[PDB]
């Protein structure tokens, strides 16, 4: 073959195992940013779950403060 | 100037096979992008939600609050 179509294949060669590289590399920090948002999310369902239960045991506090004044 | 046919057909897949990967690669961080924006729109709910019920808790600390001085006696 041509010495300009080797140099032209080798590049090209070059260039696809560059770029499967690149997403590679993309992939894994995308998945590494879907991780820190996921468990960034899962600790707001847990700070509402928390509160929640603030919530529902004020709810209880009042109904024994509500025995106390209506008995 | 020449060129032969199956340099020219391995050139061409090559330049095929370049193309297709930034294209798989475009698409795959896509769907991890409308997934990520789809996320942080649930984390902007379950942030006015939270905000909605610490408001409830403070009603209730306020409600507490008047029922310990209503039944406070003298002396």
């Amino acid at each position: 073959e041509s010495r300009a179509c080797l140099e032209r294949i080798q590049e090209l060669e070059d260039l696809l195992a560059k770029e499967k590289d690149n997403s590679r590399r993309m992939l894994t920090d995308k998945e590494r940013e879907m991780a820190e948002i996921r468990d960034q999310m899962q600790q707001q369902l847990n700070d509402y779950e928390q509160l929640l239960d603030v919530k529902l045991a004020l709810d209880m506090e009042i109904s024994a403060y509500r025995k106390l004044l209506e008995g």
